[PDB]
């Protein structure tokens, strides 16, 4: 038995639904309460258990409101998720890495007993949009004990992520003009080691802001990635490997993963 396994046997329909099967509550993190980040919202399963924990960063000028849907949706599949605000709207990717790190430490050590009691502090992941996705790659490089990293339409001036050993799913948007896949997402994917678990999923007919709107493909693949890498949930490998065919423009991976 896998002691980390949560929730029912998955299907495409259950993964593409707006909500998973776990009822969710929220805990506000004020700016005053937050050390090292701008505050945010913690989404957690009402059902008492331990779960993996995830921190998600927005991009430049963005706030937690732009990633709230994704925090709620992932939490509804059996994760504790914080959507952060940054200290300023100007903060760059390497700063968003530090703030993601501070948000994970907050959930583990400084949140209510309600939140702390629901976290397995040994099973952590990070995600983010645009510069938040650049932050995701930077923190993954600094914190190899993270179980997963999911950069969404990521932006970073550093193109070389050969130091990352955290299982990483990069989601690019084909029509992105702010973090074009040719200069950001693909170079990031290509520089990650060939020897790690990784994938690149490019959305078809998608702009840079696809991750800011509820999106069944982002929701399905983010949850499947977190289930396999954070929970060792073998029921989810079927969605990742071989993974989706040519609303997916392309899918590259180091499948098989199991």
């Amino acid at each position: 038995a896998n002691p980390y396994e949560r929730g029912p046997n998955p299907t495409d329909a259950l993964l593409e639904a707006r909500s998973g099967p776990f009822s969710v509550s929220e805990e506000n993190v004020s700016r005053l309460s937050a050390s090292g980040f701008g505050g945010g919202t913690i989404y957690y399963p009402r059902e008492s258990n331990t779960y993996g924990a995830v921190a998600i960063s927005p991009g430049y000028t963005g706030t937690e409101a732009s990633i709230a849907w994704l925090g709620e949706r992932i939490a509804s599949h059996g994760f504790v998720v914080i959507t952060i605000d940054t200290i300023t709207t100007l903060d760059q990717p390497d700063s968003r890495a530090e703030q993601l790190n501070a948000a994970l430490n907050h959930m583990i050590n400084r949140a209510s007993s309600t939140v702390r009691s629901r976290i397995d502090s040994s099973r952590l992941a990070v995600m983010g949009h645009s510069m938040g996705g650049g932050g995701t790659l930077r923190l993954a490089s600094q914190r190899p004990d993270l179980k997963a990293a999911i950069p969404l339409t990521p932006w970073h001036l550093n193109k070389n992520w050969s130091s990352v050993t955290v299982p990483t799913l990069i989601i690019g948007a084909d029509l992105d003009t702010i973090a074009p896949v040719a200069t950001h997402a693909k170079p990031f994917y290509n520089s990650l080691p060939s020897s790690i678990s990784k994938a690149y999923l490019e959305l078809d007919g998608a702009t840079h802001f696809a991750p800011n709107i509820p999106n069944k493909i982002i929701g399905k693949y983010s949850v499947a990635w977190l289930k396999w890498f954070v929970d060792n949930d073998t029921r989810y490998t079927q969605f990742l490997c071989p993974g989706p065919r040519d609303e997916v423009e392309e899918y590259r991976s180091t499948c098989p993963f199991l």
